């Protein structure tokens, strides 16, 4: 058993009050009041982020932890926060975004955010059974939280296997992907194997809630995986009892318009 397993048990033992206070303490949170109401009324001309994912991927790029370039695929795009971010980047030529959609899952939000015409959105697509194709950058933000850490470990394992399939099609492709439960043993095992063939490492974004152990793997960084995970687990364990609030920051506005 790991420190992350202990963090999970403590999280599940939280009352609802303890949960709401713990999940947001000390984290960066974009101010989404304007954006949420524009999306609610169905405004298509907007560059404000369609989701909290946009600022997360922007942080990774601004830090230099991901390379977004060429033909990008967004595996599990949801509303499309990562797709619209990538499409706004001048080094990106195209985005093929895929998400399952359907009951209980987010379909792409359709807006004119800068570069939207370079995105081909495909809803109704299960990426775990989709054949890979050529790509320069492979993104995947999949990993649904569960109180059951074994389920989360299995969901994480499926993502890594997906990235291995995309790397076998594209061995030189840049990769960034969510690792929902990085402390589980089958997850550490699969990340070690990926790192040995492809390089890379794990990083925590400051927008992630304390209620999730999610870390992001990218081929553009390095770092001992077990040490990365353990450092994060301790950071999470230390914020139990923290009553401070989130740090609120402005939401990303990418602008609107086509790119040609
Ligand atoms: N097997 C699957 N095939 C396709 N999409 C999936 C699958 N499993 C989960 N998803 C979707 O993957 C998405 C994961 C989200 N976290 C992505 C958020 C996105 N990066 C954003 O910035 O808005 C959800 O919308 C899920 O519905």
């Amino acid at each position: 058993m790991t420190l992350g397993d202990l963090w999970k048990r403590r999280l599940n033992n939280c009352t609802k009050e303890e949960f709401f206070a713990y999940r947001r303490t000390g984290i960066l949170e974009t101010e989404r009041d304007k954006a949420r109401e524009l999306l609610r009324k169905g405004e298509t001309n907007m560059g404000l982020a369609v989701s909290r994912g946009t600022a997360k991927l922007a942080w990774l790029e601004e830090r230099g932890y991901v390379n977004l370039k060429g033909e990008v695929v967004d595996l599990g795009c949801g509303r499309g926060g990562w797709s619209y971010y990538a499409a706004s980047r001048p080094a990106v030529m195209g985005v093929k975004a895929y998400t399952i959609g359907g009951k209980g899952h987010e379909a792409p939000k359709m807006v004119t955010s800068l570069g939207w015409n370079l995105i081909k959105f495909r809803a109704g697509m299960d990426v775990f059974t989709m054949q890979p194709h050529r790509a320069d950058t492979v993104m995947c933000d999949i990993g649904e939280s569960s109180p059951d850490a074994a389920i989360e470990g299995e969901r994480t394992r499926k993502v890594i296997l997906l990235m291995e399939q995309w790397k076998n099609r594209n061995p030189s492709a840049s990769c960034v992907f969510k690792v929902l439960a990085p402390y589980r043993p089958e997850v550490i095992e699969a990340l070690h194997r990926f790192q040995l063939q492809w390089g890379g490492g794990l990083v925590r974004t400051p927008f992630s809630r304390n209620s999730t152990h999610e870390m992001y793997y990218s081929t553009a960084i390095s770092g001992n995986i077990v040490n990365s995970v353990n450092v994060q687990s301790r950071k999470l364990l230390a914020r139990f009892g923290d009553q401070r609030g989130p740090i609120r920051v402005p939401e990303m506005d990418l602008g609107v318009g086509t790119r040609h």
